[PDB]
């Protein structure tokens, strides 16, 4: 224990923003023997990755070009601009070679590597050009591929640093409840109360007992034996004992694993020590409160015996083969009945040749019964069909979900993932690291998954970086299992990383607290104090003088390099919130420009729900990518930093369309239809630009009208919604009455050339390219119902309902016809035409009027 391998861990503790050593808060050592655990995964992973490629993080995808690229493509060509000084030779190039064959090819027409001007991106390896994401970024954005020349960085900055029976015990089950301890009560007095205690598994619960009711006081006592209809050989690994505690409604619960991280029976005493309630991931947390001082306990006693282990284990009736594939063909939140499930059990090896089963098949499991298991297991040491099917995600999904808690059925999914390559992970990262809250234990296949993902590969390791971080900084009910797998993951992504993360921790703990320290100047009035606006430009100073890291990655592009701030274009949004908004220049000579980075950090918006929807957009976006589909998308950058703070991308070039309606018209709801056109023709006075600026918007709102209407988020104020110079529309702060399908005012119907309710050219090409878009996703109805049903249940902060999570599967018109379905859509566009401003003005009578 030197001063060196000291100051390792204290500085690791800072970049995680939790102490992971800390043993305050745990009533045995499951951290610590997983922290131990990772130790090996960790040193497979950075002993077998090669230094270069991953020294340069190539981005790449093996799958085939869309229609709508192909088509940009004059043959098989293309032109790539190099620079070297100021020099530039522009190349007409072989869209299938290595960027090998390039650069020897180069060498013979006018030690190195091609980087993307302004950008830490490097073009290297043997991928065909026309395979790696910038390019194709280009071709869509019709933008010259500007490369330059440059050495190829050192590995070397990548350094890592130095490094007793068993079943029987057919006994029942049972625990004691000695009392509930609560140094505090509620205001509103007179209150009755009582323990109740589940034998959970996955969601399910096998066995409950309670006590009887008291009046709430200060300390409530029972020392009452609950015994329980289980016997202890038919508990499986991974169940928890849920202990709840209601009052005359649920109000606090706490959980114990019954097997523990060794296969061993929890025994002895428990003083654990309670969250409280304001359904959801939260409540399965074997994570105790760290707050002693203010949080409910419960004092329990568990069976004291010597050491009971768990040990590891080694055609039909056309008529009913019909009823069971109306089952497995029942979308994801269809329920099973009693006879559903012992169908499906029964013709456990037929069920077994489909893989669209596994979710159903099991959960007909009775997993309170030690021999069910073992068949089950058995069930699963001859997994070809699976091992052979082709990986489904929205399949694998489920089974992460909080319906599995059993160790080997969770494995098989992540089996499937093993074969995502990289770009394919940053499309379900963020919801593949939210899913590490339904995890019985912290040690577990998913866990390593992420981590060996992570150390193999720059940008996930970046993103995991940040996803992880984002929920170590607010969630303390799982701080300490997320904590334990980003320092596993600080250990071995490189010295180099290591050093961009801290310049990256510094920029924003300090350009936060100026946030706070600027929304306390006016925490009610719309007034930007011509002081405030000093003030902001003061304190961006004493910063920006040496202690302010003179540059630093962009957390949600980490190809682009901050430089310095530009305090004169910086200032205090017009919000009731009081965003700032940041400029930087970018610390990249090669950048082939001069515009800067914009950013904008912000207080009191849950910016977690916003990664959420963003990233399901980024999701559509790529399902519309297989269907040979662009909709024009714009998910900005979003990343949550902290409780409810973060950071977002400020996007060029936009406005919010109220603002575009104000100035116009002015500071009421009298909206006028023509404003946005006499907005774009302004921005655009160049005919082949406005005309282009025409299609885009054509498409772009059609793809946020369907993707909004499908995540049930549609209906929504004008200043959350913004616009380009170049058309693109895109949604924002997704942070008795009258309502509407999603956005489609009068004025957006202007711009495509139809004042009244007629058809227009390009509305009929709106039209078709919705109901298109909208068909597209119905091809995903499962992979969307449960990523919108995982997205409820870790990203909302109350706890959601079935009903919450039924919505989507409405929306999507599930068990329909693609005919019902394509009108279903147009149906929906009509209420749109049907109630014009209608829902805009009432908004503006809430949301501006205070109405
Ligand atoms: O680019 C912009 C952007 O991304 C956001 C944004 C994103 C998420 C939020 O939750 C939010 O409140 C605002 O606002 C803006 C506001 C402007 O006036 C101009 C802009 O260019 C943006």
């Amino acid at each position: 224990a030197s001063e060196e391998t000291l100051a390792f861990q204290r500085q690791l503790n800072a970049l995680i923003g939790y102490d992971v050593t800390d043993v305050s808060n745990v009533h045995d050592d499951e951290l610590e023997f997983t922290r131990r655990r990772l130790v090996t995964p960790r040193m497979a992973e950075v002993a077998g990755r090669d230094p270069k490629l991953y020294a340069m993080h190539p981005w790449v995808t093996s799958k085939p070009l869309p229609e709508y690229l192909l088509k940009k493509i004059t043959n098989n060509c293309v032109f790539i601009v190099i620079h070297r000084s100021t020099t530039s030779q522009t190349i007409k190039v072989s869209a299938d070679d290595t960027p090998g064959t390039i650069l020897q090819s180069f060498f013979t027409k006018m030690d190195f590597v091609l980087r993307v001007c302004g950008r830490d991106e490097y073009l290297v390896g043997e991928t065909p050009i026309k395979n790696f994401q910038w390019v194709r970024q280009c071709l869509k954005n019709g933008e010259e591929i500007h490369l330059v020349l440059d050495t190829p960085p050192d590995p070397a900055l990548d350094e890592v640093r130095k490094e007793v029976s068993l079943w029987d015990c057919d006994r029942k089950f049972r625990v004691k409840i000695r009392g509930i301890d609560i140094p505090v009560l509620p205001r509103t007095a007179d209150l009755t109360v009582f323990v109740e205690a589940n034998i959970q598994y996955g969601q399910q619960v096998l066995c409950q007992r309670r006590t009887s009711p008291k009046p709430f006081t200060e300390e409530v006592l029972w020392n009452v034996w609950l015994e329980f209809s289980i016997k202890i050989k038919d508990l499986p690994k991974g169940a928890l004992l849920n202990l709840q505690i209601y009052c005359g409604q649920l109000l606090y619960y706490v959980n114990l694993l019954l097997i523990d991280h060794r296969f061993l029976l929890r025994h002895g005493e428990y003083v654990l020590h309670m969250w409280q309630l304001s359904f959801n991931a939260d409540k399965l947390t074997s994570a105790t409160n760290p707050d002693k001082e203010n949080s409910m306990s419960i004092s329990i006693l568990l069976d004291n015996y010597c050491h009971p282990i768990a040990l590891p284990k080694h055609e039909m009736p056309n008529q009913l083969r019909k009823q069971l594939e109306a089952i497995i063909a029942t979308d994801p939140l269809n329920p099973l009945t009693a006879e559903d499930k012992e169908l499906l059990w029964h013709f456990r090896y037929e069920s077994l040749k489909d893989p669209k089963a596994y979710p159903k098949l099991f959960s007909s499991v009775k997993w309170g019964q030690q021999e069910i298991v073992a068949k089950t297991y058995q069930l699963l040491a001859k997994r070809e069909v699976w091992d052979q099917s082709a990986l489904d995600v929205g399949l694998t999904m489920q089974l992460l979900d909080c319906n599995f808690s059993d160790e080997n059925v969770r494995a098989i999914a992540v089996q499937k993932l093993e074969s995502l390559e990289d770009d394919d992970v940053l499309h379900y990262l963020l919801q593949l690291v939210q899913a590490v809250k339904f995890e019985p234990y912290h040690d577990s296949a998913l866990a390593r998954f992420l981590l060996k993902r992570g150390l193999r590969n720059k940008r996930i390791g970046h993103f995991l970086f940040w996803f992880l971080r984002s929920e170590i900084a607010q969630s303390r009910h799982y701080q300490q299992r997320f904590a334990v797998i980003l320092e596993a993951y600080l250990r071995g992504c490189g010295t180099a990383m290591l050093h961009d993360f801290t310049q990256q921790v510094q920029v924003i703990d300090m350009l936060q607290k100026v946030t706070i320290d600027i929304k306390s100047l006016s925490a009610e009035k719309y007034d930007v104090s011509s002081q405030v606006i000093s003030q902001l430009k003061q304190k961006l100073e004493n910063l920006q003088n040496l202690n302010l890291p003179q540059s630093f990655r962009v957390p949600y592009d980490p190809g682009l390099k901050a430089g310095a701030l530009v305090i004169e274009k910086c200032k205090v949004m017009a919000s009731k919130k009081k965003p700032l908004w940041l400029e930087f220049k970018c610390a990249d000579p090669t950048a082939l420009s001069n515009e800067t980075i914009g950013i904008i950090f912000k207080h009191g918006d849950d910016l977690r729900q916003d990664m959420l929807i963003l990233q399901i957009l980024r999701i559509m976006e790529s399902i519309w990518e297989t269907e040979s589909l662009d909709l024009c998308l714009l998910p900005y950058g979003c990343i949550s930093t902290g409780d409810k703070i973060g950071m977002i991308e400020i996007v060029k070039d936009a406005t919010t369309i109220a603002k575009i309606q104000q100035s116009t018209v002015g500071n009421t709801g009298a909206f006028k239809d023509e404003v946005l056109s006499h907005w774009l023709k302004e921005k655009c006075p160049i005919e082949e630009k406005f005309q282009a600026a025409v299609e885009r918007f054509v498409y772009s709102c059609a793809g946020y009208c369907v993707a909004t209407f499908v995540l049930g988020i549609g209906d929504r104020h004008n200043d959350n919604i913004m616009i380009s110079e170049t058309g693109n529309l895109f949604h924002i702060d997704f942070g008795n009455k009258e309502r509407v399908p999603f956005v489609l005012t009068p004025d957006f119907l202007f711009v495509m050339g139809t004042s009244g309710k007629k058809t227009s050219l390009h509305f009929q090409k709106f039209q078709d390219v919705c109901v298109k878009a909208y068909l597209a996703l119905r091809h995903h109805t499962n992979l969307l119902i449960i990523l919108f049903s995982m997205m409820l249940m870790t990203g909302m902060p109350q706890l959601t309902s079935k009903e919450d999570i039924e919505y989507i599967r409405d929306a999507l018109t599930v068990g329909k016809s693609e005919e019902d379905a394509k009108k279903y859509f147009l149906d929906q566009i009509e209420v749109c035409r049907d109630k014009g401003w209608t829902v805009q003005f009432n908004w503006f009578l809430h949301l501006v009027l205070g109405i």
